[PDB]
């Protein structure tokens, strides 16, 4: 089985996937149309699924059209120790294939980390987040299994260039850390890490956040840690922060150029969820409100009109 697969789904899902074009044959791509595949995807796969051709938007609309593919999707995906799923939780495509996907890789008793993003240009892209993100939820629940994910939100004024710029970075980082190349650091701990619940039964199967961070300082900040996994290149500076139930070191070799960062360290908690909720509501609903506060004019044809089947009024 390879080291790593690299999964990503819709249009945001490709964009991402452009930058990581050199990891090649561990990057898988889907859509449902072709709108977002550039050159660079030549070097990697990619597929399209029948019978939508890119319209929504419509996750509702797009759901049962997608779901009769996904055994088929799944062959073009090898065996792999632990997987990357990126995608946007704002669209149609990515939201869809991407949490469909992800419940398969469950039922593979998979070991794996999500990136997406909180769209936020409209009440589509608020209200498909929100739906998304229950989605995850319902899964964490049904196959009893922690769903981590690194989420980013499309902060204002900030340009998807960079957004995605950042996210492409985390990648590698998690890359580097299943690389299997590591002191001390097993494919069954990084397992362990991620899957906490196969072992910390008294603990609740739900979704997650993954945070990256280089310093030991910002990792303890990470509140109500539930789960750490850190790599030092200077063994020395080990240090174990914080109250996480789990935790596991592990030491990075000075030869690999891989390593660009004295320390990792990943961090996964979930009291953290609640707020990114709160916001992405709070959002759609100040939209909404501005939505439905407004209003427009009185007709200019009356019953007096007469208007034929055409709608011509001579
Ligand atoms: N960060 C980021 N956001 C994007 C990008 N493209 C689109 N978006 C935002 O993500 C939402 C969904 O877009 P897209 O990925 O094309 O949806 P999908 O292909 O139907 O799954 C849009 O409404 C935008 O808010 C991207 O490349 N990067
Ligand atoms: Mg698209």
């Amino acid at each position: 089985p390879v080291k790593v697969c690299l999964i990503f789904a819709g249009g945001t899902g490709m964009n991402v996937a452009t930058k990581l074009v050199d990891l090649g044959e561990a990057v898988h791509c889907f859509d449902t149309c072709d709108k977002n595949v550039v050159d660079v995807h030549r070097s990697v796969n990619v597929t399209l699924t029948k019978g939508t051709r890119g319209a929504g938007g419509n996750r509702k609309v797009i759901l049962p059209l997608v779901r009769p593919q996904i055994p088929a999707l799944m062959d073009t995906i090898p065996e792999a120790d632990f997987y990357i799923v990126c995608y946007s939780l704002g669209g149609g495509s990515g939201s869809v294939l991407g949490p469909l996907i992800t419940g398969q890789l469950a039922d593979r008793k998979a070991s794996f980390v999500s990136f997406v993003v909180g769209a936020m240009e409209s009440t589509d892209n608020l209200g498909n987040d929100i739906d998304t993100m229950k989605t995850l939820e319902a899964i964490a629940v049904n196959k009893h299994l922690p769903i981590v994910v690194n989420y980013v939100p499309n902060t204002q004024g900030r340009s998807y260039e960079s957004i995605n710029d950042e996210i492409a970075e985390k990648i590698r980082k998690v890359v580097l850390l299943v690389n299997q190349n590591h002191g001390r650091l097993d494919v069954h701990d990084v397992a362990n890490w991620v899957r906490f619940t196969d072992k910390h039964n008294y603990l609740i199967p739900q979704v997650c956040e993954l945070h990256i961070e280089t310093t030991r300082k910002d990792a303890e900040n990470v509140p109500e840690a539930i789960s750490q996994l850190s790599l030092y290149l200077d063994p020395s500076k080990e240090v174990a922060f914080g109250t996480p139930i789990y935790r596991k070191v592990g030491i990075m070799k000075v030869d690999d150029l891989d390593v660009t960062d004295d320390q990792i360290h990943f961090v996964i908690n979930s009291v953290g969820v609640v707020e990114i909720m709160k916001t992405i509501t709070d959002s759609k609903l100040e939209m909404t409100r501005q939505q439905s506060k407004f209003t427009q004019r009185n007709p200019i044809i009356d019953a007096d009109d007469n208007v034929d089947e055409d709608g011509m009024v001579v």
